[PDB]
């Protein structure tokens, strides 16, 4: 017993015979093993963790020797609580070691010794791998034996004779057990299966131990909650189950969700509790989070989970069609109205003041309603696709500003802001049944290949001009160091739909070049076309889905949902008001 | 004393590049992942195993011949570049080359393709903002006596070393593609140095 | 996409290396020294629930 070397390389082979002639004599050299020269120095590990790593398939029998040893020495917080030095690890005591080793048959005897179970691993190797560590199960040695399917010792450690582990502490980033078995839950069936049961076992258990509040309702920094964390990272496969649980023991059946209140023999009269798929905009709403966020990684089938699903149809049938078709109507008629005010746009001059007779009354009526609801909607706008209508008003409002003063000229945008409203009705108003997906192959298309074309179309015509100013502008164009902006319009007029001035009558360089220009315009039109209307479609399904939810969750949005036009509310007290929603199942059984 | 796998075939393939190359995915699939357990004779395995944290297992692949650090064959590039390659789609796929692939991306794949783009970007820009200020009324050989014309060599002179320089790199060495490219620019530059009268023809093609 | 796209950025980074000399400290891994295999070598990091 000299230094660290030795000592692992004596425990890594499990000989103990070899080593009991030097730890007396260090022990009778009031020399204590948790000094850091008996630490090695890069990480400052314990000589524990070397052995506990050899197991010797699982059957260590040399750690009983280290416990004597610790004893012994009179010391064993800091023996006991040896954490990892390094940045790559953090914390990593005995408990979690031993739990990672899988090992129930001395977890046991070293915590029966006495060890902190609660010892926090904060560390680079501990934190979720999209962010750069390796694996993240919650920085907890419980959360940890959770995480790592071992439903034994979980049960041990909180059912321990000595010290016990607490599920409620929390972590860095406040996750507890159920956030971390949320964060390492995955969309497969192996892993859906350990994770569900013994998710549902941990919040049974504390709901046992304490019935005060249950164990799902602690929120992590974030302000997410195991159901919101389900919900936002894409995990489908916790997500689908924790809104169906209704754990039958009546003692602790308040935590379910899935009620089941009645049935008239073959329909199933299902209670979902949604006390928490929507606040009514009083806080986080799974559904806000689900259907609007983009970075979910699947919503395809997380929205037809099933209480969501009905929820967008209740919505629907509720307040969806009505208020829906009354602002189609208002902004239809809006724009309507804006272009009749356009054509009849103050005559003769006199912008500010021209209103001075009937039909000038009127062409006033109208801009001064068409104010009034381009303000009103940008009300709407800022209380709160969203940036079209938003450049929409600020533009309408500042020309709305100009034409007070009555600037001759400046009421120029107002028309631009008109040709905006109208391709924006275009945009928003896609819930008029599906007819293939128009506002898609906007975005698909929108501006992408546009700006692609004017670059080859501005270097093609900067090029051959060039080619003509070494020739002749000191040709057709009257050659005289001109403007080059008007062969654009020249190639945009002529090459493009016909009646070219020839421009030769030079040749190498053009033929080639108009033949190339052709080329490209055709491979670029005929490629976007086909490969985008084509292909990627995915027309209506899923694509729509998710379009009349984002019209139903931003008309909520809209007006305030807190009046008399929200969901449902269902029992009242001694079994849960905790508002649900029900859903009517027919089946054959 | 050596491992029967290194002996090399007249083509110089060794079994493994011929199983790559000939489209062997059956025994390619397998040839990287030997790990053959007698410790008397492991170390001739290439998925060696180092450690694991309990969920997670990190391998650690032999990559001894999958990139010779471009002193002698290696076996990524002649999967990627060959085309008479029979199946490429699940053979880079084997998992090794796969992350391989990846890793190249995040060290030295990202910053040297933007700096190359954003450089052969702006290199033909200002191509083009030299051919619309082409020397002008004449004088093709020695224009430059002003300042805007100062300007204008620098852009020129400053795309001409860079076509050079790139068509250092390709003769080093679609590639078609930028050597006539380079050959051609290079030539009408030499024919701008003595200033031949409507002989910078090719230079805008 | 899938493949054609692989193969690209695969040509892509093969002719990136090309370009300019691997053999400067811009290399990938090197592994475990001598009695078990320099040997240089690329590790990957999987996940199981076994
Ligand atoms: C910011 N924005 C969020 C979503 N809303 C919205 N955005 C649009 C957009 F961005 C582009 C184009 C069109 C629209 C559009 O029609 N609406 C909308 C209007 C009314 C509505 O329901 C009501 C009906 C009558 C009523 F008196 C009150 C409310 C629901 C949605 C509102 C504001
Ligand atoms: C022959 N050829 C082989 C592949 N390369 C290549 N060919 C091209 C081609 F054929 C057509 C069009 C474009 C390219 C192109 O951009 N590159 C390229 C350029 C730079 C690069 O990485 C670096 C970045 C900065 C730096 F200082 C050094 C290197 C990687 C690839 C090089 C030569």
């Amino acid at each position: 017993v000299f230094n660290r070397p030795i000592l692992f390389d004596i425990v890594s082979r499990g000989s103990t015979a070899d080593l009991d002639g030097l730890l007396s004599f260090l022990l009778t050299h009031k020399k204590r093993l948790t000094d850091e020269e008996f630490r090695e120095p890069s990480t400052g590990k314990t000589c524990l963790p070397k052995a506990l790593l050899n197991l010797s398939n699982g059957r260590n029998d040399t750690i009983p020797v280290l416990l004597d040893i610790a004893e012994r020495t009179g010391n064993m917080r800091e023996f006991i609580n040896s954490p990892f030095r390094d940045i790559y690890y953090r914390g990593q005591t005995s408990l979690h070691i031993a739990i990672e080793r899988r090992c129930k048959h001395y977890v046991e005897l070293l915590v029966a010794q006495g060890a902190d179970v609660h010892a926090q691993a904060r560390g680079r190797f501990f934190q979720p791998k999209d962010e750069g560590g390796y694996f993240y199960f919650g920085e907890l040695p419980l959360s940890l034996a959770a995480c790592t399917n071992q439903p034994h010792i979980v049960n041990y450690l909180t059912e321990n004779p000595h010290k016990k582990a607490d599920m409620r502490r929390q972590d860095s980033r406040g996750n507890t057990v159920l956030h971390a078995l949320v964060a390492i839950a995955d969309n497969t069936r192996e892993n859906t299966k350990f994770v569900t049961k013994m998710y549902d076992l941990l919040l049974l258990k504390c709901s046992r131990l304490f019935p005060d509040s249950n164990l799902e309702t602690v929120l992590n920094n974030d302000g997410l909650s195991p159901l919101m964390m389900a919900a936002k990272t894409g995990k489908i496969g916790v997500f689908q189950h924790i809104i169906r649980r209704e754990v039958t023991d009546e003692d602790t059946r308040h935590l379910s969700r899935k009620f089941k209140d009645w049935a008239y023999g073959p329909v199933y009269s299902s209670l979902y509790d949604l006390s928490s798929l929507d606040t009514c905009g009083e806080e986080v709403s799974v559904l806000e989070i689900l259907v609007y966020n983009s970075k979910i990684e699947n919503r395809h089938e997380m929205l037809a989970v099933e209480p969501i699903n009905e929820l967008l149809r209740d919505k629907w049938r509720k307040f969806g069609a009505v208020s829906f078709y009354i602002n189609v109507v208002s902004y239809l008629c809006a724009m309507v109205i804006f272009t009749l005010t356009a054509y009849y746009q103050p005559l003769e001059g006199t912008p500010p003041y021209p209103y001075r007779t009937t039909v000038d009354y009127l062409r006033l009526a109208g801009e001064v309603i068409t104010l009034f609801t381009g303000v009103l909607f940008f009300f709407t706008s800022i209380k709160d696709f969203q940036l079209l209508y938003f450049i929409y008003s600020v533009l309408v409002v500042v020309s709305a500003a100009l034409y007070l003063a009555g600037i001759e000229a400046y009421l120029a945008v107002m028309v631009f802001a008109l040709v905006l409203g109208w391709m924006n009705a275009l945009y928003f108003t896609r819930g008029l049944k599906l007819t293939g997906t128009y506002s898609i192959m906007i975005q698909k298309i929108l501006f992408k290949d546009l700006f692609r074309f004017l670059l080859v179309y501005l270097l093609f015509m900067i090029g051959y001009a060039s080619a003509l100013v070494t020739l002749l502008n000191p040709p057709a164009c009257r050659d005289s160091e001109t403007f080059s902006a008007f062969l654009l319009d020249l190639f945009k007029l002529t090459i493009g739909m016909g009646d070219l001035e020839m421009l030769s009558s030079f040749i190498l360089l053009l033929v080639t070049y108009i033949i190339l220009t052709f080329v490209l315009l055709l491979n670029m039109l005929i490629a976007l076309m086909g490969e985008t209307v084509g292909q990627v479609s995915k027309e209506s399904k899923h694509i729509w889905k998710l379009q009349w939810a984002t019209t139903i969750l931003d008309i909520e949005r809209s007006f305030p949902v807190f009046l008399r036009k929200a969901f449902r509310s269902g029992e009242m007290v001694t079994v849960g008001r905790r508002w649900c929603f029900r859903v009517d199942e027919v089946n054959w059984s």
